[PDB]
């Protein structure tokens, strides 16, 4: 609304950083400056507890969008300028592949004349020897197209290889109930055929509230005419997991595991927790979802999966956003005058419509 005219000239940013990774304690202060006609940021952040126990580049995406430049023709749709002054909070899971994951909460509001970011950050579960504690990421961060607007079918990419599945798809209602997204699909035919309400694995799950687990497809086929749903066929599962996703404490859908070729259920999916995965859908404001590529020094790539959650601080009416890309434009630099452990980073976001943005990752 009118918290875009915050932004017109420069202003200062003041952001502060309070981490616990497997208990080791630290505390990040910042300083800088931001243009947001350029969607320009000018850092400097310090380590005022010692050593980062973490690389400083898995913290960059923790580290303002209200500061991205968006192009004349989307500035109604700037959620974060509209959000401002009163703020938003940015809330993130940040799962690191096959290693431990971030979850924090940060409150993003003007300060006086000054834009403070306040970060409060757990970790758990990290490998000592893992990439992350062993400081084995490269000193940078890669120029990257990111989403800022979700997307179920990059969510379901995400739990299938955590999870180590071959198969996952999500059921929600259109009111009758269609299987709407998938990852590893080998047919569209999931969506192409419809069942009446309560039919099928999908709708056993919703009326019944509780999970089915099938260790072997075949065999209960020689039970169950009816485990022989659509999906099940069309994609050729052996064995599946289908669990009920909530999100009013009213059971609303369906995820769908599955293994194919006599591969058997991974341990544990008995336990299986869609945690915050899946934005709206739950276990039982404005979410997002992307992915990071963090370079391992001695050769490799570490995946950053990223999980947005943002929600304005006033109850004054603020705009809503369509579905857009960030270019992030990112340079690490170390300032030669500093015997604290820091980071200098200059930034440059802007957003971009989808068309423009498809035609550049995949096309």
């Amino acid at each position: 609304s009118k918290g875009e005219e915050l932004f017109t000239g420069v202003v200062p940013i003041l952001v502060e950083l309070d981490g616990d990774v497997n208990g080791h304690k630290f505390s990040v202060s910042g300083e800088g400056e931001g243009d947001a006609t350029y969607g320009k940021l000018t850092l400097k952040f310090i380590c005022t507890t010692g050593k980062l126990p973490v690389p400083w580049p898995t913290l960059v995406t923790t580290l303002v969008q209200c500061f991205s430049r968006y192009p004349d023709h989307m500035k109604q749709h700037d959620f974060f300028k509209s959000a401002m002054p009163e703020g938003y909070i940015q809330e993130r899971t940040i799962f690191f592949k096959d290693d431990g994951n971030y979850k924090t909460r940060a409150e993003v509001k003007f300060e006086g004349d000054t834009l403070v970011n306040r970060i409060e950050l757990k970790g758990i579960d990290f490998k000592e020897d893992g990439n992350i504690l062993g400081h084995k990421l490269v000193y940078n961060l890669d120029n990257v197209i990111v989403s800022d607007y979700f997307d179920y079918q990059d969510a379901l990419d995400e739990i299938r290889e955590t999870e180590k599945f071959d198969f996952a798809a999500i059921a929600l209602p259109e009111a009758v109930i269609k299987w709407k997204y998938a990852s590893g699909n080998i047919d569209y035919r999931y969506r192409m055929i419809v069942l009446r309400p309560g039919e099928g694995l999908a709708g056993l799950v919703i009326r019944t509230g509780s999970r089915k687990i099938v260790e072997d497809v075949d065999t209960e086929l020689s039970q169950n005419d009816k485990l022989g749903c659509p999906i099940v066929l069309s994609e050729a599962l052996t064995a599946l997991v289908a669990i009920p996703l909530w999100k009013n404490n009213r059971v609303y859908g369906a995820l769908l595991l599955g293994q194919r070729e006599g591969r058997p259920l991974p341990e544990g999916s008995t336990t299986f927790r869609v945690n915050q995965r899946l934005g709206s859908y739950t276990d039982n404001g404005i979410k997002a979802n992307f992915k990071i590529r963090h370079s391992i020094e001695d050769g490799g790539v570490q995946l950053a999966y990223h999980y947005q959650q943002n929600t304005p601080i006033g109850d004054g009416p603020v705009l809503l956003p369509d579905d857009h890309y960030l270019s992030v434009q990112s340079e690490l630099s170390k300032d030669p005058n500093e015997k604290r452990d820091h980071m200098v980073l200059l930034e440059f976001v802007t957003a971009a419509g989808i068309t423009l943005g498809m035609d550049e990752l995949y096309k």
